[PDB]
């Protein structure tokens, strides 16, 4: 069985003083298509393979290709995946909760380097023999994530640095907790990174949360993000502040709104200020299909 | 929702004295696949994204990729599209009416340079930041087309030449009229091009038409194409003559036939003579799926 | 009509002393997706086009593209195909019968060079104007195969070497026979190769066969492969020995098993020894979807 799903997104992307002789405002857009093949068995074991084909404005050669395959096996709530895997630090809950705008960005996101699913090919050739193994599992309302990423599996292992990550999250109906930890993240030796986050649903309509991170060898240092959102019908308002230890950094912040036009259609915008005083703004749509 | 459609075509392509040590006759063939994702809303607004994957004999690396995305929004007969758009000069009716053979070619087609939907990637990198906006609408039996193409939207606009085009066509059951006009076509400054055409369905089986063009800065000069077709059951006969102002040019002409073998299957051939006395012939099939 | 099918495979691939500073054991995996468009007619003629998108671990740029199109026409048991065709030497029965392991390999396979369907693009550019014509037909339980492959159809034919192949196989319920012959195989002048094979189903569960080959200009010389398999429920045991004329070559051999876990799911392994004493082992899964 083969199924196809994905999403399109387009709108305006403003970056104050982008560059000498550059336009600050552009039309940014993304097409994402996923090809999924699955084999269900009567034994209860499911086999799967996924490929992504992603295009973004500005991409080299005005063309689209697929990425590197991901394969998995699922049985009784346990999923083992091989190849281009989702990593633990990139999959836990709460870590991307401050993202806003139609491009889902936030300076409140972790300012570290770590491996994550690769959406596209990489012309530099660095991903050619990259191969990860991942394992996910769910006890009660607990989600467990584990991932092992080998940047070049053909080369003797004593010569390459492997990335290892673990994460768990948990949620009842009002509190959410999450934590992750990865060593040698992004294959950078000694770049050990951590995350702890918690959220409180103080209503059917509002939630506040707080994320803390150890950014490893990044120049950002430790970081804290405080965010909150509130829904008024089909409209959601979101905001966040974030600080990093880097001397002289500014406080980053953002304010945005989401409007659920229809099932599968979402109009979003935001105005954000980064740690180096960058001003960024956006407004556009996402539709899922 | 994701749907796939497209077509295959193959047959013989003859070019008299193609080149020293080249074969005049080859097997030319094309595979075109379109991936379309759509999101229908109960509000009446439809969202869409399309990608094309096209392969042609002789293509570099013996491979296929997708092109650059096209996105659109439709509401009440109005469609706005962004990215790799169809342009006004390329979409009006009647402008390609003389095309024949299984490759749908004609020297009677406009001999100018103008932007059009890009089927494939471009290795030269010229299309990397190309971005168009297009708008179509239909009053009675009137079709209105408008398009704005920015060859490099990241660069300050005072440095790049944008293409702007408008077109309309109209048809009752016997007369057809169409006109288009585009300035700085193909991003060439001062290359303003125009088209006017008209057709007369003098029967259920026969039609005659005439197309005139201002080819802008091309060396062809103004051009006139006179064509006609006539259907005998599943068989269609077509012919056209065309002249350009270029001194010493020959009159171009073509004669071909189409045979509708089955729904979705069409066998075509033609013999054409160009403006520089080139002799070209073809015979093959197209099937849609 | 467009349909999608394919398969995923993953597991461990061991090559004794692969290379200085290389890992002998890797995770090898393959994702194959086929896109097939067909047009059925009421006349009985079917038109088809196929494209493949294949990714393998270690592939350049960590990406996937499609290959070169294949087109065909089928009528009354006769199929003519154009472009990236299956060749006669690569399609006859019995020639790959000794293949085992989850990667379906065998040193008992023919050690010659010959054209075959191209799965992927080729960066070297050698396949750019490659074009084959193929014809298959089936009398009783007879299968007839014919193929003509032109490595560069744009160039004058007196300058290029074309590959021509024929094959037939036949089977009742217990004996199988097959033979093939191709001249200038792989476009190498004078590299004429041949194959004869026969198999005996000495049970519902067991089969023994023997394949002989003239490897043309290869350094292997003539070759003989003797193989056998036997099924015990969902488990299949397979083995083969193979010899080549090359002086000092070793006898190659392999032993493996296949376990049919479920419809569409197959777990395989093997231990093989090549003609130069190479030791290779594998274990993994294949699932079809
Ligand atoms: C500002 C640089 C020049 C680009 C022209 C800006 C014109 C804006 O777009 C007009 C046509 O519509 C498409 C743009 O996508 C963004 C629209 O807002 C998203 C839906 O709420
Ligand atoms: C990103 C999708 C893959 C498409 C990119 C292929 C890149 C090919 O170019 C690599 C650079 O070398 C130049 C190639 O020669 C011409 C390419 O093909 C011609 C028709 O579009
Ligand atoms: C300056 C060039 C144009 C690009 C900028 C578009 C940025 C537009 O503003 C972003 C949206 O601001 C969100 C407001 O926060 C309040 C939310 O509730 C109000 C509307 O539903
Ligand atoms: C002329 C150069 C060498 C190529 C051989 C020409 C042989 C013609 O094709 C024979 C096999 O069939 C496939 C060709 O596609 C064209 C057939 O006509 C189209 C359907 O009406
Ligand atoms: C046109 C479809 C895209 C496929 C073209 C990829 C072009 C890659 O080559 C660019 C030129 O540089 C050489 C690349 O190194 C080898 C490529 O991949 C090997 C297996 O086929
Ligand atoms: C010379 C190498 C072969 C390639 C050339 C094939 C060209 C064949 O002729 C094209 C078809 O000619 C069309 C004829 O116009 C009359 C139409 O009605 C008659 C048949 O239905
Ligand atoms: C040996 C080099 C380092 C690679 C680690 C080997 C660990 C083996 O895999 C553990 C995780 O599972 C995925 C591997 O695919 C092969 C499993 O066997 C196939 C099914 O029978
Ligand atoms: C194999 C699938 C096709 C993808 C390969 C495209 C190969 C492009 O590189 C050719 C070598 O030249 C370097 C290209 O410049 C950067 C590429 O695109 C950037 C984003 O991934
Ligand atoms: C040495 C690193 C690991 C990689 C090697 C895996 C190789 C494993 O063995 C292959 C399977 O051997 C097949 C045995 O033949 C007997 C068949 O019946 C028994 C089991 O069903």
């Amino acid at each position: 069985m083969i199924s196809l799903n994905g999403y399109g997104r387009f709108g305006l992307q403003y970056v104050e003083d982008r560059g000498v002789g550059l336009e600050d405002t552009i039309i940014s857009s993304r097409l994402r298509i996923n090809i999924v093949g699955t084999t269900e068995t009567d034994q209860g074991v499911t086999f799967g393979a996924a490929l992504a084909m992603q295009w973004d404005d500005g991409d080299a050669f005005a063309g689209t290709a697929g990425n590197a395959a991901q394969f998995w096996t699922s049985y009784n709530g346990v999923t083992v995946s091989v190849g281009n895997v989702d990593t633990a630090f990139d999959s836990v809950a709460l870590t991307y909760a401050s993202a806003m705008g139609y491009e889902a960005s936030s300076f409140g996101d972790a300012q570290s380097s770590f491996f994550a699913y690769n959406s596209k090919y990489d012309a530099s050739g660095a991903l050619d023999n990259y191969n990860g193994i991942a394992v996910t599992y769910s006890i009660s309302g607990v989600n467990l994530y584990l991932s092992y990423v080998d940047p070049d599996q053909t080369v003797d292992s004593s010569l390459v640095t492997e990335e290892f990550g673990i994460a768990a999250d948990w949620s009842n109906d009002m509190i959410s907790l999450a934590a992750a930890y990865t060593t040698d993240a992004g294959g950078i030796v000694d770049n050990d990174i951590a995350f702890v986050g918690a959220a409180y649903k103080f209503n059917d309509a509002g939630t506040v949360g707080l994320n803390w991170y150890d950014n490893g060898l990044s120049t950002a240092g430790d970081q804290v993000t405080l965010y909150g959102n509130y829904a008024f019908g089909a409209t959601t308002v979101r905001a966040y502040v974030s600080d990093i230890d880097r001397a002289g950094a500014d406080t980053a912040y953002g304010i945005g709104a989401d409007y659920q036009f229809a099932e599968g259609v979402k109009v979003s915008g935001s105005v954000q200020s980064g740690f180096a005083n960058e001003t960024v703004a956006d407004v556009g749509v996402r539709f899922d299909f």
